[PDB]
């Protein structure tokens, strides 16, 4: 999965036509380590429907600030370059599917 930084955000999220969910992550986060395989399993199922990417705290300070994202990991779904929903914390595979499909 691609990792994005603040410098990529305008192009890849605000300007890009296709939906994207960003998992915000960090180096010292056990919960993030266990959720990665789930996020990546979901990415594989939804390929060509929704894009999936990471943003590490160290590279996404400005993005996290303006989206007021603290909890880690966090998920942020964008549609038409606009924020749809932000989830704070971990999800198992079934809750993740429900969250995505219910929000698009």
């Amino acid at each position: 999965l691609r990792s994005l930084s603040d410098s990529d955000f305008q192009l890849e999220v605000r300007q890009h036509p296709d939906p994207i969910i960003i998992m915000f992550t960090g180096s010292w986060c056990q919960p993030c380590k266990k959720m990665k395989p789930t996020f990546e399993e979901m990415a594989s199922q939804m390929e060509g429907d929704i894009r999936f990417a990471y943003m590490d705290a160290e590279d996404a300070e400005k993005t996290m600030a303006e989206l007021n994202i603290r909890t880690l990991p966090s998920l942020a779904l964008f549609v038409d370059g606009m924020i749809r929903e932000v989830f704070s914390g971990t999800m198992n595979k079934s809750d993740l599917r429900y969250w995505i499909n219910n929000n698009i």
